[PDB]
Parts: structure tokens; C-alpha cells; sequence
């Protein structure tokens, strides 16, 4: 007889959730209660952050979208109150004040100038403006090293050309950021000595920031240890050419550090919701561990994550607030010239005398 | 010394209502909205969702195979037996409320399709215009689930097992919908004939189809259209004697078509109607119960898109004066400008960009 | 280079099995997913299976239409791997997965069943060895409506057994051991081995089992009294139909199958040594095999076993004790236990302290 | 055939408890029932049950007669949970549940009420620590007519208090202190803490209660001659049977097992780290304490600390700012505010701000 | 010997309800749950306009 299979009523939606800091892009959370144990401390998540961690490799995020989405962007952007997440995830410029920053203006312009020549870069980043998007910015400089072209009210245009370092970065799938600056004569890595806004700002320092990348083999292999390194490259040993986007992809990075720094800055306003959440004893363990790519070269980003761990990774969105906002007022906290600045099984450590005071791994790229 | 037998009257007191006892699929069981102020009393009606159940008979009888005898003979030969009773054990009723004229075709077709393995005679007296469609339902859930009734006791679990029953319980999700030659290729289109039509011309049957689904609920693979994969249509099952395509079919219709002859009972219940005016939840919960047989019938959809348009807030009367209507007046709305798609599995109605009425597969287990 | 390159490497490795070769006794062993340790973590993927294949139509409901896989492939390759040959009910004639023992019990099925299905492949006519697992997988499928096909299939089109449909209401499944105590019925611990009930048919009807359903409103009534939701299997009415003697054989047969193959890993010491050092081998072999302790004192010995050692015991300390017990027979005065059911489990306790105790199995 | 029909699980469960050891502080943690990831609803049975106390004859009325449980299996056991001891009036070593403070008024219990009682394992003669929360019980139940058995249960042999007979009409009380302010009887702050007053027994007369009628059935009504319709504890005539002091002396001792147990929740950080994520638990304990609040210093203290933080503690906080309260002694500036009673309402005020407001707490 | 008498709660808080039109005068209303009888037909109550007569 007649037969469509066209209806197809599969389903496997889930148990319970929740949302956080809605408003938000970066630090907006999702709270899922794990039903599956007993125990009540509720799973914090925050996608939009590890999707910016994941945009690292741009290529190898963006190239399911290549095709796939072709239902409705401009329903979305084009709505009376379009949410300024998705208007971030489409590299459009927001006008609030707690998502745009004024300082480091200078990165965005220079992007701007690089690709506003073959681009509508005018919606990412208004000419002559004050308060940018950083957000937006890492967003579209993503999107067009991984090809897209961006439109005012859509961004299905895969036709641009796609930049060699997104095609370089298809082959590993992990990322270490880490500063050096010249000591000894010598190349060396050392802790953060600048905050991003200032490198941004005045932007010949990000000459000094480097990373490190590294492979994954799906072989049933022994867990590979030193003398295995020679499967990875690092971002500035990889040989000079004018496609190749070393100084966009940095300038990618500290954007989205300084949109996370922009954001938790923002955050202390938000009192009401910190004090009506407080019971999410998640938010600290999971920002922790999922910032780990950007406190390799942030002074206070650094400093949070050295005061997360000597808390004991308990903090509320209130404790964790607060404690940024006593950051950015005092600046310098510790004498971190006691401790010092080690790198074992591939991982970025800072000691003092025999503790580990902060552990970083690589990120996951994805 | 004494015996010690005594009572204490341990009760809140305050506790739920039920409305319209005699009818079937309409009978509903208000509750106060739990320990809120809201005063908005729940709705819920048991019997329609145990028949939207029914659609997997195994799975949906297989506890009573072993679980219970509970001297139902009692209930079934009472004086004054509910009529719901009678209906759920498969019994003809006389009541003009519950019984129909129109199908009668498709009835005596399920009756001698399964006329000499079972006493059909009490589920339908041989020659009579009327008749229940709950009760043949009933039958051919049971019969369809491995059981053989018999006439005031109770189901006894030895017959046979069709192989449809079986086929369904790997399946939680149903969604029946029509079909057409159009184009040289089937695709799916909206309800053209009303069930009674259906029933009546026994060959239109052969129109319905509906798709089966399964549930992993694993948090993941959630929007995918791979689940396509796991996914089988009615008509797509190899054909074989014992698979009660046809019946399953004709069990459909029948449900439907008692959805229908109660619903236009419910016009002559005004007293009851107009004392309960205060449930306005009584036609959304009817909205959301009845998604399974919208897609197949002209009224139900039209009853469907009115309530939608009505904001879902509309008690007993408001639903009585709209049925009428309907079925009084025939097409109300324009559908040529209506497109009829298909997203995410969803059977939904968008007139330009509107979408007029949506329409989720329903829970079957 | 301009700039120094320490950099990162995993070779993350995924996925991971041992033991080829086997039915029963693969193990997909890991490491451990949460924990920072790299502790290894432990399931039998096809033991699961064959306690889930307990209750057939709803283990085998997806088949029936979904999965219609091209299985003619798989099993006319030259050297096809024996577990899916066994996963379809065909007979293999490897020493290490047969057994002489038992085969009165596979004369009966196919007698019982062959006179409607063809049997050759699933056991050859008159064969003095056979595979239970086979057997056990052939009844349950055939339970679950389907007919085996020669040519490397399952069709489903037989007839379905009234067991396999009464027993989809219940997820929890409890078999024991009975005897008839001052004339009244009473649980007693396994006074058999499989083989013996296997060769001796009449005195399989010794065995029952009992069922529950699932359900997550608080338990009422103590949680224990809670017995009209449960029946046992000879209470259920008797009918032509409905195969309560196929259903004990095919626990009985897969009971056997689980013996064998650990008497075949008895002398597998290489491998065991190779991979001695996994412990919670042991601990998820007991977790899984909890159903099948409560017919055999053999299998009770070796539970009871790993119990006393800790729930922590390498392969070839198993195969040891195995073959330890095998060999001894009662090796220890076990008439000083009482049984006991409390709280809806099974347990026996000598003295105050409880030598050993089973949990609810779930089938489905 | 065999018909053992032994049953099998039917359902799962959910809940979690937290402070197994302590006896007030023992909290029992539920899931929101509207969304599953909202504030954990904590909640202290035993100090709900203490509360409930205070009217003891309703509070026991049920045992009397019904409840006659087996209570020997309780008792009689390896490691009995303390938790049941201090319910059934036993004396416990256990450090964090005995004080040294006040044992003037225990053995002035013992005095009182050893004449007639077993009045021993209640509280051992001569011993320098006692349990405060165990006397409370004892008191409560020979006030409702119970008598301790020396085989550690209870039998309701002995005579009813006079007052446990009169507080059956009131179901709302609330304490409060009294002092001579110029020559006329007032209500005041708390002077001193439970634990130093008894002590000085003396000091118990300060103490005074009002107690009232929960009145007939009004849906608007806020009052039915609230001052007309209720009495006081000091008010009531004067007879040998009447245990006002008993009463009293039960409350203070209440109170103090509560200070007690707030000293030992410091050294219980695992528990209290563990649980961070139980916010609720502070606005739980300033709801139920409200009835001690109104008598001790330290306890007007933590309240206002409570109200002040927004009712969201974790326990650890808790615990920190009572160790800070115990060992600075007074801290808040109370010198600026005032007291003040609205419609039955104990509030305190400065200026025109309510820093705290305690209502009568539920007897039964 | 010292004595302060204090008052109590006249409760009957079983009998939930809530208000209509807050920011209306006249037809600002109360809406009560059926207390002493089972039936669910809301009651209801102008409050403000039974004072205005």
C-alpha cells in the first residue's frame, strides 16, 4: 500500500533543566539536576563558553554549518527583542552596555581594516566607535578564517576563501596559550605579565603570546608521554605567509578573554540573580575548569583561578562576583615572584616550594 | 472482653469530583489545583487516555494476563451496572447516548473476521442497526492483546497473539495521518472524509497510515532526523495473515468515531454543563487528549483549530455549541491557503507563516 | 624556532576488549571515565544479554521490525567469530564451548520443538555434544515469535508463547530452588548441579521463579509484603502454550553455558596472569551472574568465594577456585546456614552473620 | 506443584538525611517539587518534635494507648542511634550531646522526680555531665503521665500533671523574659543565656510564657479578643501538682541542648563542606527556633545575624558565626534598639526598622 | 508573681485565596475557595463596594 516514513516520532527529550543569566552570552549557564544519583549539588554548563573555546580551530567547528542550517537566521535576528547571545553568535554588534566594552579598541579597529576591505564589517563593528562587542568580533573574525561571509541579517554565506591556519588547525585537537617573553637572551615561558585589555590596546604585544598545538591519535596506545612532542607545532614556529591569520587568531583569543573578563565584570551588577541562585555550588568548579585556555595569559583571570582553588571550588555566582570585583579594584594580591613557573606531562604549573598552587591542561579544540 | 473492629474517618474531607459519570471517553475527573491559588481546577480524562493507551494492546493489558480477578462479575452483572463499566469489558449498550448507526459495515466486518473464535454475540447482537464503538474497540484490543471475552465474566487470557501486538512493543509513539496519490507518489494530505464516511466505504481504510517510534531518552541525538532510522510506518510492515492491520485500523476509527457520538451527546447534558461552567480547563485538557485522532477526521480538526483560536480557556457549553456547529455548518475555515508540513515530526497547519494548529505524536505504551 | 614548542599529546585510546573468543565471559573493560585514576572498570555485554533474554518478547521486540540486519554476511564467512554464531542459536563445535552433560535436555527441545521449526543447525540429530547457549538463545527467539532460518536468519513470523506475553509486566525475576519440607513447600539451597537437572528432566520441575513489576511510587506495605504485584511460575495457569518447561530449560541451559565457559577459562591461565591484574573483573562478574547463584551450589561456592575475598578477585584466582571446586565436590559443611528471605531478597546466614545474599534481577 | 510466591521490588526511592549523629541538628533534605534544581527543602524533624513538646499530654496522647511499638529492638542493639536515646530519655556519653552547664537544675529534676522514678539512667547521680535534651524528655513524658521503665522503655502508669491538663485547650505559646522596671512587671531583652540560669535556678521565675486558643473558625478575622482569649504560665493558680518549674526548667533545657548542638557542629566540617549547596538550611532553623529566641542571648544574636545574611546559610557559615558569637561574647550594638508587641507579635525595633520579629510558635 | 498577658492566632488559614483588579477601587475583588462545602464555584467578594454602599 501507501507508505510514508516521513513522519518520524522518535523521541528522547530529557528529564529537567534550568537557565542562568539569560541576558548574558558568555556566562549564561545551563543547570541540569542530576536525577541520576542521589546526591542534589546541581551540573552547571556554560555552552556559549566552551562553543568560544571550541571556535579555536575554527575550520573544524564551523564546517557542519557549511550546509546543514538553512531554515531561519533573520527570524531570529530580525525579532523585536532579539537576545544578544544569538545576535553574538551571528557577529552582530549589541548595544548594551554590560556586554560592550570602550577599552582595547584599537584590536577591533585593526581587524576591521584587515577585513572591512572585503566584508560588511560595518554591523560587527561600527567606524569610529567607542564601545565594541569583543564578542562579535571573535565571533565574525572566526567565521571569515573559517570562509563565511557575514550579511546583515543572515551569515549562510560559505563563499568566502578559507584562511590557510584554519585549514592547518584540522590536524590537531589540542591548544595550550601561553606567554613568552625574552630572558636569558633566551625564549622562555613566564606568567602573565600583562592584563588582555593592554595587549589589545596597545596591540605590537601580542607578538609575545604563543600556543601550542597537539594531535590526537585514536589508537589504542599507551598513554604517550615526553619524546612523543615531536607530533606538535607551535603557533609561531609555523612558516610566515600572508593568507596565513597568526596575528587574527591572537587577536581571537585575548578578544574572547576580555569578552569573559567584560562579562564577569557585568556580573557583579547582577546581585538579585547571584543572591536567588546561590545554592549553585557548580558555578566556580565549572568555570574553573572551563576557562583553564585564557588564565595562561591574564594577569587577574590568573589571579581568580589561584583564589578558586584555594577556596575549594565552592563559590556561588555571589562569592565568585564579589571576589572578581575585589580583584579588579585591588589589582596585585600574592607574591607569585615565591612561586614559580614549570611545565611537566604537558601541562602549565605554577609552584611554590613543593605545592601545586594552579594546574592547567590543554584545552579541548574540538 | 470485646472485639475490637472500629473505624476512624480518616479523610481530609475536602477531595476531587467527577463529572459526567455516564459517558464513556468524556467522563472527566476534576481536582483542585493542588496546594496553589491559582483556582484554575485541573481536568483529566481517564478513560480517553487508557483508550489512546489501548493502541498497543499487549503492552496495555499485559498486567491483567495474570493480575487480577477482583470479582468483576459483580460489577458486570450489577443491578444498575455503569455503562463505563460495560463499555471497558466489551459489552453492547442499548443507551441512544453511546451508539451509532453509521459504520455499522466496518462492525459486522470486525464481527465475522472474529465471529467463530469468540462469543461476538454481546459485543454486537447480529442484525442490529446500532451500535457501541467503545465496546468494539474494546474487543479488538483484547482479542488483538491474546484474550477471549466471554458475556458477564471476565477476559480470560488463551487465545492467540497477533503478530501486530507483538510488532508494537518495541514502539511508544503513534501518529496516524491519511494519504494520497498525488504526483504519482504518496504524501500525506489532510483529513477529506469524516470516519463514520470512512467506516461506511470500508475501502477507504486503506488511506489511513500512521508511523510508530521509539523512546530512548538518552540526553542526546535529541534534533537529529536520524532518527528516521528508528521508525516504522503502519503500511510498511510485510503483510502476513495474523497481523491484524486492518483491525488495528478499524480500532482506530472506532475510538474516533466514539469520541464523536459522545461530543454530540453532550448537547442534550446542559444542566450539567451550564452547573460545571467554572472548568475552563475542561477544553484545553480535551484538546491536548485528543491529538491522535485529529489528524484523520474533518470535525475533530475543525473542533481543534477552534479551540486553539478560542485560547484554549472554553468549559462544556462553549464545546457543545461549537461541535454542534460544526457539525451542522460542514467546512468552516479556508484550508486552500492552509499548507499542511511536516517538521521535526510534527503534523502541523501554517497558513502563510502562521501556524494555525500543531500536532505531536502521541504516548501509546 | 622563534618561540619554544613544549606542546601536548594524548593518543587517547577508546575502546577496549578482551577475552575473544568467548560468549559469556567478554568483558569491554575501560578505564575508569570520571575518576582521575585509571582504574579498570569492567561489563559483560553478552552475560547482560542473556539475563535480559529472561522475559523474550520485550528483550526481542525490536528485532520483530526494526533492526532486519544483513546477518547472511556475517555468518558465511570462513572463519565467522563463534559468539555471533551463538548470539543466532547455530550449533559450534569448538571443545571449549560443549558439553556431553545435559544432553537429554537438548533431545527434549528438539522433540518439543522441532516437529514445527527446522533444528538440525541449532543441534545436530542425535549428536553426543552441544552448545546450551545455542539452545538457550534458539527456545528463547522461538518464545519470542520468531523461526530460525537455515540460511543465517530470523524470520518473524511463528507463533508467540503465552509466557513471553504474560511475563512483559514484569521487569524483576527471582529464581530458587524448592523442595516439599513436612509436607509443605519451603526454599532450600541448591542441592543439584546443572547437569544433573538437565539429564534428569522430570526433576527440573523442581525449580521456580518468581516476578515483579517496576514502579516508582514509595513501596508500600513494609516493602516486603508487597505480593499480590508478584507471582511465581507454577502457580501461573497451566496451559499447552505456555512454556514454563522451555522457559526453566533455557534458564537452566544458560546456568550450563556459564559453567562450561568458565571451565574452559580454567586452563587459560596465560591470559588470566596477562590480565591478573584487573580485580573488579571479579566484582562485576558477581554483580552480573547474582541470578543464576540460586540453582547450582557450584556457582554458590564460587560467589560465596569472592564474597569472603572482598568483591575484588583476579581472573586467574577464578579459574583457580573454579577448577578447585570442580574438582572437590562440597567443600565445606554448609548445613550449619540457615536460609532466609527478608525484604524481598534471597540470603543465607550462618549463625548471626550473613554468608551471602542476592538482590532483585532485572529483565527487561 | 509449588506455590511460594515470594515477592520481588516494585518501586525505587529518593530523599537524603544529613547529621545522622546529632539529635536537633538532623536534617531531612526533599527536592523542590516544582523544579527538580531549585533550593534543596530542609527540614529538623526532632526539633519540630520538641517544639511540639511543650504541650506534652498532646504531644504523647497517641502512645498512650496506640503506639505501643516494639521499642526493645531500638534500645537493644550494638550502636543504638543517639538520636533515639534522647527521644526515649536515655543518658548518652557522646561529647557532643552532653554539657556541663546548668547540671544544678538536672539534679533539681532528679530531686524532684527521683523519688517516684527510675530516675538513674535518666541522669546518673553524681555525674558531672549530663544531656540536656534526654532530661527534656524525661520531664515532658512524666508530665504526661508516662513512667520510664527501668528495662528502658515507657508505660503510662503514672499520674497526670496538672498542667499538661491545662495546656490541652492552648495550641499556640511563646516565651518571653520579665523584669521589675520601676516597680511595675515588663517585657525585656534577654539578660542571660539558658545555660548560666540554670545555674542559678533562681533566675528561672524571670521566665514567663503566654499561652492561647487556636479560635474558632474566621477567614478574615486577625483577632478574637486575643488578650481576653489567653493566659499566662505565671498567672495560673498555684497547686503542688502543677510542674510550672518542671515546665520551665524544660524549656531552658531544651534551649540548651540546641546551644550544645551548635558548639558541636563546628568540628563537623566534612559534612558541612559537603553540603554547601544547602542554602535553606539557616532559613529552616531561624523558622523553627523562633521559640528559644525570645530567652538567650546567644540565640537573639544568631537570629539576627540570619535575618541580616537574607536567610541563605550553608551550615559551615552557621557554624563560623556562632563560634564567633561564643567566643566574642556580646557583639551587636542592641543598646540602639527597642522592644515592642504587635497584635502578639514579639518584634525588635530601632527606630523604625524591625531588626527581628518572632511570632508564638505552634504547640501540637 | 510577674504576669503579661499576650495574644494568639485566630486561624483559618485553610481557606486560600487571592484579589482581582488590585489597581481598581470598586471592582478590586477577593476570590475564596469553597471551605465548609466541597464544591469548586470559586466565591467571590467586592470588598471596596460593599464598604462604598
Amino acid at each position: 500500500d501507501n507508505t510514508v516514513r516521513v513522519g518520524v516520532s522518535r523521541n528522547t527529550s530529557g528529564a529537567a533543566g534550568q537557565t542562568l543569566f539569560r541576558n548574558f552570552y558568555l556566562l549564561r549557564c545551563n543547570i541540569l539536576a542530576d536525577g541520576r544519583n542521589a546526591t542534589k549539588a546541581v551540573q552547571s554548563h556554560f555552552p556559549f563558553l566552551s562553543r568560544a573555546v571550541r571556535c579555536l580551530s575554527p575550520l573544524a567547528a564551523h564546517c557542519a554549518d557549511r550546509t546543514l542550517r538553512r531554515d531561519n537566521v533573520k527570524q531570529i535576528l530580525t525579532r523585536e527583542l532579539p537576545f544578544s547571545s544569538d545576535l553574538i553568535n551571528y557577529a552582530h554588534h549589541v548595544n548594551s552596555s554590560s556586554l560592550t566594552t570602550s577599552q582595547g579598541v584599537e584590536a577591533a579597529r585593526l581587524v576591521a581594516q584587515v577585513y572591512g576591505e572585503q566584508v560588511p564589517f560595518d554591523h560587527i563593528y561600527p567606524t569610529g566607535s567607542a564601545t565594541y562587542c569583543p564578542g562579535a568580533i571573535a565571533n565574525a573574525i572566526s567565521r571569515i578564517m573559517a570562509g563565511f561571509v557575514p550579511r546583515e541579517g543572515d551569515d549562510f554565506a560559505p563563499s568566502g576563501p578559507i584562511d590557510y591556519l584554519a585549514a592547518d588547525l584540522i590536524a590537531y585537537k589540542f591548544v595550550l596559550p601561553y606567554m613568552l617573553d625574552m630572558v636569558d637572551g633566551r625564549p622562555q615561558i613566564v606568567l602573565p605579565s600583562h592584563t588582555v585589555e593592554e595587549m589589545l590596546t596597545n596591540t605590537s604585544l601580542l607578538n609575545s603570546i604563543d600556543a601550542s598545538f597537539g594531535i590526537e591519535a585514536r589508537s589504542d596506545q599507551r598513554m604517550t608521554r615526553d619524546a612523543a612532542e615531536m607530533s606538535s607545532r607551535s603557533l609561531n614556529e609555523l612558516e610566515d605567509h600572508d593568507q596565513r591569520g597568526r596575528m587574527p587568531w591572537k587577536i581571537m583569543l585575548g578578544m574572547m578573554a576580555a569578552q569573559l573578563k567584560v562579562e564577569l565584570d557585568a556580573l557583579a551588577d547582577e546581585r538579585t540573580e547571584s543572591q536567588a541562585n546561590a545554592h549553585v555550588t557548580s558555578f566556580g568548579s565549572r568555570l574553573f575548569n572551563q576557562m583553564s585556555a585564557f588564565v595562561t595569559i591574564d594577569h587577574e583571570l590568573m589571579e581568580l583561578a589561584l583564589l578558586i582553588k584555594e577556596q575549594g571550588f565552592a563559590m556561588n555566582p555571589g562569592q565568585i562576583a564579589s571576589k572578581w570585583s575585589l580583584i579588579r579594584r585591588s589589582g596585585p594580591t600574592r607574591p607569585l615572584s615565591g612561586a614559580r613557573l614549570e611545565i611537566r606531562n604537558g601541562n602549565w604549573m605554577i609552584r611554590e616550594g613543593d605545592q601545586t598552587l594552579l594546574s592547567v591542561s590543554p584545552a579541548r579544540m574540538a
